[PDB]
């Protein structure tokens, strides 16, 4: 009784900032794996539901976050692969076997600890099929991977005869980014617009918004994308991420530990001088943050943007103790001010 | 082994609301294996094949037709999809996968198609069908077994029954000027669609855009028209897998009892209907509500029975618990 979904919630609260509603759905279905594997196939429901989660968010919304935080709180082991070096047939790439060969390594050969193992993928779109220009990272890498989810045995050469290790029971996560998949929900849901009077009036854009958008969608719209309808039936489970809120945004530069802000803070005690960031200054570079459309990861943009001139004299200039950075030095036609002394 | 009368119950225990589809299946599988058992020995020597083509709207149970009927028989069974030049060939490898890279057991197989439709009106579209006349009529296909020897081995596909499920869109204004009557626009002439559709013919198939060549190959035809409202209610409590038997087997390791009224399920017909996708879309609405109430339950604790009224399903309120 290790897992608790009300404190699952809490622990990821910590490290992850800004998606509510997905953090909800994997101690769902987190759970249910486990409570499953605690008695297996041996209640009266026969024919149950397979328990998989389907991550689907934009760029710096925190998808690879939630994998790497997970496992640092979960007991049994992770992997974090990628489906950009997997190829088919063998090649020289890489082949669908390493993902179990690296679990092993992180359990020490342990069968019984390694089907309770977690897997993640990163870049699922990479995989969606492409009109013929052969093509071996597309469907072929699909069927290896729909096979090893809908479960089977694979052999694996122990220490490097091969050991036989079941995967019905071990979770899959395959998340990534999708792009243009909110075009194609666009087609379907806009459905036209009026031009006479009593009509909607649309402006420029009234749902170019990720939330509200991916909320709709629907199994079937990802077969458009490329995926196969098969390798979708197995993941029941979806995790619809919305961008990053501005005032989200002000609380990542200041309570992680890990912040922009203390990063660049340390930077600067240890070359004997102080820094400071007023709460004006955050919320400005949020505003500026949203008109990128990159996320948390091109937010770090906005800071160095600013900091040149002043990381650029800093060693030269002598005597100063502590740097003061007002709101207009983002929006610019300002200097940071100095202290001396 | 099998009969017509002992499949249709078997069939009837995992399916409602299609009596007509029960038996085009059945005397069509029953007479499709008989050629099986014997094959030219008898005077009716080179005996022909009858594909089979269902017609029905989305998330009508056309997959479970196939699926269910697959796990009852003992044979292996694939899903194939009308998206996937020819592009032929992955679907007699996805077959062998199931039956162990056998060649005779795999021959007796099934095959299931969705979104047949979709290729009418290139290389993808009506390109498909006229590729698929020589594999709806038998040829063989390479297979490298295991993956690999530099050897293939032939599988026929003569004997291997396929099933072209999809749904028609628009077919209901083509048969209504044809057969019923030409109206729709006049002031006298007159403004369910399931009466029309079992009174289809080929020759409506051509206006739609088929090919006459692709349609003569499948003779039977197969109307799974709708599902009823209660029907829909009936699919979640007749059917032993039914997911509200599996949420409350869920929680009877757990130790807590689970219900569910009849007047939340009606609700669930409405959302179901409302976004036209029929069964499949059916876990939204069910996960999409016991979030919650799965989110908190392990923390809840002396709560021995959960109930869920009409209100649960739209969100307002919350469901009653029992203590
Ligand atoms: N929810 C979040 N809260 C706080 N910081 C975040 C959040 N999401 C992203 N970040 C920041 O962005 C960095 C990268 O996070 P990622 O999980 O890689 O974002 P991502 O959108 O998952 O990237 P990809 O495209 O999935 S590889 C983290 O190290 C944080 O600094
Ligand atoms: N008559 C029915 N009885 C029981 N379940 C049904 C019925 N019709 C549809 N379903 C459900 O729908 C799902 C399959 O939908 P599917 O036939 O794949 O939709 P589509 O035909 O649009 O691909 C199954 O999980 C099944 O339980």
């Amino acid at each position: 009784a290790l897992p608790t979904p009300h404190e699952i919630r809490n622990h990821l609260d910590d490290y992850v900032i800004g998606q509510e509603q997905a953090k909800k759905v994997l101690a769902v279905a987190v759970y249910n794996h486990y409570k499953r594997l605690r008695n297996g196939d041996t209640s009266n429901g026969v024919e149950l539901g397979k328990s998989n989660i389907l991550l689907i968010g934009p760029t710096g919304s925190g998808k690879t976050l939630l994998a790497e935080t997970l496992a640092r709180l979960l007991d049994v082991p992770f992997t974090m692969a990628d489906a950009t070096t997997l190829t088919e047939a063998g090649y020289v790439g890489e082949d669908v076997e390493n993902i179990i060969q690296k679990l092993l390594q992180k359990s020490d050969y342990d069968v019984q600890k390694a089907q309770r193992g977690i897997v993640y993928i990163d870049q699922i779109d990479k995989i969606s099929r492409k009109s013929d220009n052969r093509d071996v990272s597309g469907e072929g890498v699909q069927q290896a991977l729909l096979k090893l989810i809908e479960g089977t045995v694979a052999a694996v050469p122990p220490q490097g005869e091969f050991l036989q290790v079941d995967t019905s029971k071990i979770l899959f996560i395959c998340g990534g980014a999708f792009a243009g998949l909110d075009k194609v929900i666009s087609h379907r849901v806009e459905t036209g617009s009026g031009i006479g009077f009593g009509a909607t009036v649309k402006a420029k854009s009234d749902k170019a918004s990720e939330g509200e958008l991916l909320a709709q969608v629907e199994p079937e719209d990802l077969i458009k994308f490329g995926l196969i309808p098969e390798f979708i039936g197995r993941l029941p489970v979806v995790a619809t991420l919305n961008e990053l809120s501005e005032e989200a945004l002000i609380q990542i530069l200041k309570e992680p530990k890990n912040a922009l802000t203390k990063q660049y803070q340390a930077l600067f005690n240890l070359e004997g001088v102080d820094l400071e960031f007023r709460d004006e200054a955050l919320d400005a570079i949020a505003k500026k943050a949203m008109a990128r459309k990159t996320g948390a990861r091109g937010l770090r943009s906005i800071v160095e943007a600013a900091l040149l001139d002043t990381m650029y004299d800093l060693p030269s200039m002598e005597d100063v103790e502590k740097v003061v950075i007002d709101e207009s030095v983002i929006d610019g036609q300002s200097e940071p001010l100095l202290i001396y002394g």
